[PDB]
């Protein structure tokens, strides 16, 4: 049973490594091991119940790795090996940039949470382009086999024209991606989340979509917008409106939160940055629920924020997500968490009378 690796990781290896390594070192080591395929056995075999068709693609299972883990596209193949149904790399900025000073990442173990203020540390588009080009046909085969690749695009700290930074990303990495994400929801770049005062969001996304439409057909990715959990009701209404009007392909709901929910215990709760993990979970699920309603269920949503179990995944799917991602849970529980979530989700689907993931998408809105 896989529960062996799961328990060993969760109860012994992971807490040991947490005591030995600072969180940024732990991130770097996890990326390096993953990149080399040095992974526990992923004992879980994906069943047909977990397959999802969305965004022009087959997804063998609906559990992805969220942006921010493999920022620079170094570990994509090991992430599939780990059992993820899809991988999102980035955020990638046009020019290389260092990000914020260290320390810039903090664990809140008591809360099963993380706070980060990386500030879009990125190798930049050219480096990532060449890295993805080196495995482009391997990725075409993976995609055809139900294992798509997403690329999350960011902007540089000193850029004078945000829309131009995103357009550069679409031109350079769009041809190498199944989907692109216009991340206008980092907490850690000044001005970024403001990329929604309405006619200006419309202006940005129109430029992005024009650049995407200009790519040759087999190199033309889906375009998604990733939003924060901190938006006003007005901002959410506005985003829904623009997405419908422009024919944006989907939404990623959500990025980290700049809020600090009552009840956090970790000593580092008042560090600046975005909060992820358990305390974000229900805020994210509620944002999914509202965006699904505002878009009439016609816009695919990738649900993200605090997923650590099959129940967490199913709640997001029933709220409206077609796919989910996780990050922070991997940091606490290690690679076995991926099989755990998938096994649990399959069991819950059966118990609740769903034929598969597809049948559960948005199920709460139909009761
Ligand atoms: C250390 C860290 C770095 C991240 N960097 C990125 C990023 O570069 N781009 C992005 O869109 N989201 C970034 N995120 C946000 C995650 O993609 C995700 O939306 C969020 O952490 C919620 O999921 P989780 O609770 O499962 O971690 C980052 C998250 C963490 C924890
Ligand atoms: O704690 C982190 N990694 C743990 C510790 C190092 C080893 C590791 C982790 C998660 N899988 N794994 C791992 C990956 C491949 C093979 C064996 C492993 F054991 C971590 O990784 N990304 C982060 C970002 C923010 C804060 C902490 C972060
Ligand atoms: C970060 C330290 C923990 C790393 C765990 C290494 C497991 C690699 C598994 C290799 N093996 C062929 C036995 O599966
Ligand atoms: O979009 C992002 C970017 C990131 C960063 O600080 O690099 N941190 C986040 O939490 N979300
Ligand atoms: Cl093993
Ligand atoms: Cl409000
Ligand atoms: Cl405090």
């Amino acid at each position: 049973m896989a529960t062996g690796d799961e328990r060993f990781y969760a109860e012994h290896l992971m807490p040991t490594l947490q005591g030995l390594l600072d969180p940024e070192s732990a991130h770097r080591l996890a990326v390096r091991f993953t990149s080399l395929g040095l992974l526990p056995r992923a004992r879980f075999q994906d069943s047909d119940m977990l397959e999802v068709r969305v965004l022009g693609h087959k997804f063998r299972n609906p559990v992805g790795i969220a942006a921010g883990f493999d920022k620079h596209g170094e570990a994509v193949d090991g992430l599939y090996k780990m059992g993820f149904g899809f991988v999102e790399i980035g955020s990638v900025t046009p020019k290389p940039q260092e990000g914020n000073p260290r320390p810039r990442v903090f664990r809140l173990p008591e809360d099963q949470a993380v706070i980060n203020r990386y500030g879009f540390n990125s190798h930049g588009l050219s480096v990532v382009e060449h890295r993805l080009r080196a495995r482009q046909q391997k990725q075409a085969k993976l995609t055809e086999d139900g294992l798509p690749l997403g690329v999350n695009l960011g902007k540089n700290k000193t850029s004078v024209d945000a829309a131009e930074d995103y357009a550069e990303g679409v031109r350079v990495l769009g041809p190498l991606a199944d989907y692109l994400v216009v991340n206008v929801s980092s907490p850690n770049t000044a001005g970024l989340r403001s990329l929604q005062g309405k006619a200006e969001l419309r202006r940005l996304l129109t430029k992005v979509l024009q650049e995407r439409d200009g790519l040759r057909r087999v190199h033309r990715p889906a375009v998604l917008v990733k939003i924060a959990p901190d938006l006003t009701s007005q901002d959410k209404e506005d985003i829904a409106s623009v997405v419908k009007e422009l024919g944006i392909d989907g939404l990623i709901v959500t990025n980290t939160t700049v809020s600090r929910p009552a009840g956090l215990q970790g000593a580092l709760r008042s560090e600046t940055g975005g909060l992820s993990g358990k305390p974000l979970r229900d805020l994210s699920t509620q944002t999914i629920r509202e965006m699904y309603a505002l878009t009439q269920g016609r816009v695919p949503i990738i649900g993200v924020g605090g997923v650590s179990s099959g129940q967490d995944a199913l709640e997001k799917i029933r709220a409206g997500a077609s796919l989910v991602q996780l990050y922070t849970a991997l940091t606490f529980w290690g690679p076995p968490v991926v099989g755990k979530v998938k096994r649990e989700l399959e069991a819950l689907l059966k118990e609740q009378g769903f034929g598969g993931v597809t049948d559960a998408i948005g199920a709460d809105h139909r009761r």
